[PDB]
């Protein structure tokens, strides 16, 4: 619905996997604990935009901040 | 369409407006250089959730990143 001037960026999990391996957790663990859908879930491992409201579901779980968990890099 | 379960959470801009204020910048001229419609830039004012596009085209556009414009809070 939006017409952006702005296209260049995309987001990066590499923090979550950073935080999981922190916490001793696999990443099948946080899908089942947050219920995350598959297909989802699916996103994260491919950097492609999930809602904010998941976001905010996986910052709750683990008592994290959206910097701990996402990062904004060029394409 | 995800049935998660984890709900305590909201986005803040916080961040955002001062940033904006460091930059010397209102916020019509973020709304107006990034394209940013007027009830989706309404949302940021409400600390209501946008999709990752605009946020990161907000992102290129200031040369920043999340962390610098979204905080996880309690609702």
């Amino acid at each position: 619905r939006e017409n952006l001037y702005f296209q260049g960026m995309r987001v990066s999990y590499n923090k979550l996997w950073k935080l999981l391996i922190d916490r001793d957790m696999k990443k099948g663990e946080l899908r089942e604990a947050v219920g995350v859908s598959k297909s989802t879930f699916a996103k994260l491992g491919k950097n492609e935009n999930v809602s904010l409201t998941v976001l905010l579901a996986i910052c709750e779980y683990l008592n994290c901040d959206f910097g701990d968990i996402i990062e904004a890099l060029p394409e």
